[PDB]
């Protein structure tokens, strides 16, 4: 995979544009610099072999990273990128990852190590299954553990229940590895939307199957547990694009 | 106003992540440099009093930063700016001037120049103490002009029409003033979307008033001519926002 061209520059250029521009009303600014955060993100995984990487490689980054998060309003999403992103709508209705100051930077690029000097290769980073998962998850487990870990209040559980593939809620998933994992007891309630995308056919029901599991999991894990299967918010948001559903008749 | 603080960084910062990151299915990506679109952009400005620019000053920055846009995606918008980009969706139904690089770049952004050094003041701009309206619409005057002339084949334009004290169409604005004007022989329609707010009144509506104006306007220019109102998919992401209500 040839990885970001000018990581330092991407990475400095989103970090100094969110900084003076991004989530003013919304979110809390960092109190780190931009070259500070550059100098922990990078110490992460330079001069190392690209999958010479755990769970704890950007400890240092996301400690100067992390945000205290608006309280209610966390959302974990899982199968869903668009319709959670869309619904949540730029940290308006809620914020997801990729609003925080991490998830803006770092979201879509491509960065790996090597030993040689620079530090980092801009050439070639290695595929998918080549590293172990805990070097291909390095990062992104470890930003929604820390995520997970500052959610106050109630937390939404977005998912696609329309996937015979792959249910709603596994547990050798982000969510199930890392946010669960991670809610603590400043967390109050785990609501989850399951999303029945138009048209297709409902795989996932609410006291039902793995969201039977996860009901019982969350309960045992002393939070309480609400879930919804396309509220209308959500289905107006899934009719604006298929008007002429039947589900969107009237 | 205060005006934008570390602008060069926030320019060029917005610029590189564009230029690297944004829109690479939707958009293509200007050939010169974002060290170039800084220096013709600073030059427009720069040691001159905040009034003294014209329509003229950015001519420079907007011939470079300008971008070859999808043909029938673009989208003209006015008094519904969330609803036209929620509607728009960054690029995917529509593409707005938000999503062109010089919109993505300055948009929100507020600076003014200055005589005396460094040629722009970071302290304040005026506000209340306003300039010729050509000073006063330099860069977005020429920003919507510039959009509207690369536009091809459809072009739509999303107006707000539950806003007693000002109208859906008037050329005193952008798109009379700067949009409509510049569209050129090789648009084709011109799509106009009247939004009804959820629960207000239907103060304007196509076939009427402003909205035939327009109309008439349209046909003069030689474009087809399209109007709806609340077309279902709007009126479907109103009511995202407010499913009870009466229309949803």
């Amino acid at each position: 995979i040839v990885p970001t061209r000018e990581l330092e520059n991407v990475f400095l250029g989103r970090c100094k544009d969110y900084e003076i521009t991004r989530y003013l009303d919304i979110l809390p600014r960092v109190r780190s610099d931009c070259s500070a955060l550059w100098k922990d993100f990078f110490k992460a995984f330079s001069f190392k072999n690209p999958c010479d990487l755990d769970l704890g490689s950007y400890k240092d980054f996301f400690t100067s990273a992390q945000q205290q998060l608006p309280k209610n309003k966390v959302m974990f999403w899982s199968g869903v990128y668009d319709e959670a992103h869309d619904y949540a709508n730029t940290g308006r209705k809620y914020i997801t990852l990729e609003d925080t100051l991490p998830g803006y930077m770092l979201n879509s690029l491509v960065w790996c190590g090597q030993r040689a000097n620079p530090g980092f290769n801009e050439k070639v980073c290695p595929d998918f299954k080549t590293c172990p998962v805990q070097a291909r998850e390095s990062f992104w487990g470890m930003a929604s553990s820390s995520y997970a870990h500052s959610a106050e209040g109630e937390v939404t559980y977005m998912v696609d229940g329309s996937n015979p593939k792959v249910p709603a809620y596994r547990p050798d998933s982000f969510f199930g590895k890392y946010e669960l994992p991670n809610l603590t007891n400043k967390v109050t309630r785990v609501k989850v939307i399951v999303l029945h995308r138009l048209g297709e056919k409902i795989i996932e029901k609410c006291g039902a199957g793995s969201l039977l599991d996860l009901e019982k999991l969350v309960k045992a894990k002393h939070f309480a547990f609400d879930c919804v299967e396309n509220p209308r918010a959500v289905l107006f948001l899934l009719c604006s694009d298929n008007p002429n559903a039947r589900e969107c008749r009237l």
